[PDB]
């Protein structure tokens, strides 16, 4: 079942735009916020837009982008906090501590700017 990724930072929802742009919106009625998370191996997930089929990804520079096809850049390690919120570290750049994240202004954070413990990297999966 699809879900919404609620960032505790600015209260935005992870959003994947049709132009491949990733960001966040506070509007629960937006069309590109509905995500279908699927597991690959244990503790691993794919995060995809049901409205576009685009997969969430992070490039070699640490930028999140929308991938029309699933690949290594699309794998994230889902880690659950007791609070129910989750973190999504880049599987490919896990050694560098590159997480999926949103700034207070909805803008997406860059890998190198992310750090374990920031409010920017915490997402609460909500029903759609």
């Amino acid at each position: 079942k699809p879900k919404l990724l609620y960032c505790s930072n600015g209260g935005h929802f992870l959003r994947i735009l049709p132009d491949g742009t990733v960001d966040g919106t506070r509007d629960r009625s937006d069309q590109h916020i509905q995500l279908q998370l699927s597991a690959e191996s244990v503790g691993e997930v794919y995060i995809k837009s049901t409205e576009t089929g685009q997969y969430l990804a992070m490039d070699t520079d640490g930028l999140l982008y929308g991938s029309q096809t699933p690949n290594e850049e699309c794998l994230f390690l889902e880690r659950l906090e007791e609070n129910h919120y989750n973190t999504y570290i880049s599987k490919k750049h896990a050694e560098k501590g590159w997480f999926v994240g949103l700034k207070k202004n909805g803008s997406c954070k860059r890998g190198p700017r992310t750090h374990y413990g920031q409010k920017a990297i915490l997402f609460l999966p909500l029903p759609v």
